[PDB]
């Protein structure tokens, strides 16, 4: 496949720009024609709404011919309101010698980054999606020496660990709001 850096990319509340750089790692140069298309939410029962004004979210270039073992940036620009919601969009990427998506969220601009730990349970009590990862032993031994666990947690949600051992006391929690990290256990 192509490689397009991370599968989901996060514009964080003081940025309206972000880029991500694309490698093709083959003998081959490729043709890559890549579209955007706002979603309802990030997750499976999401879907295709409209953007507000065509120019809510914009990327350059949209196309490229990328030669054999080189890389190149692609650059995102929102342009939407700057208000207390979070936006999602859908990064669809044409390859050839393939269409995959990859999903750009938009953090509120005006962000209110809460959250709660209680009971085992991480819940996001704000408005902007939190990235939340746990590490440590294992539940399962059959799992293995180390257990990391990594999930994006929206607004509302709450989030168990299942494979890292949580309630052992080297079992330790964090996540990220925007760009500072949290040491959350």
């Amino acid at each position: 496949m192509l490689d397009v850096g991370d599968i989901s990319s996060f514009m964080n509340s003081d940025s309206s720009t972000l880029s991500k750089t694309i490698q093709n790692s083959t003998d081959s140069g490729r043709l890559i024609n890549i579209r955007l298309e706002r979603l309802s939410s990030p997750l499976d029962d999401g879907q295709v709404i409209a953007m507000d004004k065509p120019d809510e979210l914009l990327l350059t270039p949209a196309s490229l011919l990328l030669p054999a073992q080189a890389s190149e940036v692609i650059r995102f620009f929102y342009k939407g309101p700057a208000d207390e919601k979070e936006r999602y969009y859908r990064i669809v990427w044409f390859d050839q010698a393939a269409r995959i998506g990859t999903i750009l969220v938009v953090a509120p601009r005006q962000a209110n980054y809460h959250f709660q730990y209680a009971n085992g349970s991480l819940t996001n009590t704000g408005n902007a999606t939190l990235r939340i990862l746990a590490y440590g032993p294992c539940l399962k031994a059959a799992n293995g020496k180390e257990c990391k666990e990594n999930y994006y947690l929206m607004p509302g949600k709450s989030r168990r660990f299942t494979r890292v051992d949580t309630a052992d006391n080297k079992g330790r929690v964090a996540l990220w709001q925007g760009d500072k990290f949290i040491p959350v256990k």
